[PDB]
């Protein structure tokens, strides 16, 4: 019943473009938009994310987090490690090289979500979350090597996934982050299972 | 150790603008970022709740209320938590109760909110606080729930069982041309996880 008739561009960036969209609503109404893009999407999406789970022997599975300053926030943010998917890449591979570069941690693939949106009211940004487990038994994540490329400044944050939620709470409360909304969902779905 | 230096206005629309970011690195070294950020923002703690409504009946499995929406920056229909802005003085919680009501008909009772959280940290400042609210499906008021729609907001309520959330989302995404919010993807495969 409804569709795109028109995009505008209001402002093209060179990361980010403003379009005004116009749309015929289900009643036969033109209506208008304001939508945000990225400028870098070919893809399957624009990014993943990273749900990392370090699996130890005779300790708990932890998330594996990251947190960085984030300019658009103006301040630190707690999230799946993530980035952008390269021209020609996989999301599964994206989704291996990113853990790698951001926490040194070298993973299995578990599963993949088809692609999903980040803020439909908003933008047309879309991600693959990749389930990810990380055997941290093995030599190669014993001492793990973040590869950091230039401009990304990253801290490592495992948590344990059985106590997810009051740990980013905790968190929150000692330390002024913002966590990821992607991250509180998973967390909180966590404690609401069965 | 990082923080903003500047916020430059490249675009203003009546809903959305464009900003040039100038930070200092952890370096000591000056950036640049271009950041979104929504016009409508005054005192709240947030931008915008979504609303994680877990309908519950005798004798019936508990639901995950959904909604689905054409949405102009997708170009396509989205399947989300039940979500809109804060208006200004409202609470977070009465946001949600409200929202929830005006988009399926129901009346829920709060549970659980969260801080504000971020929707997409490398790009905008939004932030929604992720209401967790229960509907007692047994209460008369809650049997045919009529949505209240304000002008130009057009919703199909889809409710699923939690306890295969995941498997009946990507049954729904097999069917059709829709895409599913990453927050209600990262909700369901946590579902799957515990
Ligand atoms: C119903 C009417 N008052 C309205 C119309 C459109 C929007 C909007 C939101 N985000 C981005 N672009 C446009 C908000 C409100
Ligand atoms: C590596 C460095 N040239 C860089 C710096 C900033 C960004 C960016 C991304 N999204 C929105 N705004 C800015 C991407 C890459
Ligand atoms: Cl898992
Ligand atoms: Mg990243
Ligand atoms: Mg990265
Ligand atoms: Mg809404
Ligand atoms: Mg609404």
């Amino acid at each position: 019943k409804q569709y795109i008739i028109s995009e505008e561009l209001i402002s093209e960036g060179k990361w980010v473009k403003l379009e005004k969209t116009t749309y015929m609503d289900p009643t036969g109404k033109t209506r208008t938009w304001e939508s945000v893009k990225r400028t870098t999407r070919k893809q399957t999406a624009d990014g993943v994310a990273v749900i990392p789970v370090l699996q130890r022997t005779l300790h708990y599975e932890c998330i594996v987090l990251v947190k960085q300053f984030r300019p658009p926030m103006g301040g630190y943010c707690i999230e799946f490690p993530a980035g952008l998917i390269d021209d020609g890449e996989t999301p599964e591979a994206a989704a291996l090289r990113e853990l790698e570069e951001e926490t040194g941690y070298k993973g299995d693939i578990a599963e993949c979500s088809p692609a999903v949106c980040m803020d439909p009211g908003l933008s047309n940004c879309t991600i693959h979350i990749v389930t990810v487990t990380i055997n941290g038994d093995d030599a190669e994540n014993a001492r793990p090597k973040p590869k950091p490329g230039d401009g990304e400044f990253v801290e490592v944050i495992s948590l344990p996934k059985n106590d997810l939620l009051q740990r980013l709470d905790a968190l929150v409360a000692e330390e002024h982050l913002t966590v990821d909304a992607r991250v509180y969902s998973y967390a909180l779905a966590l404690k609401h299972a069965n």
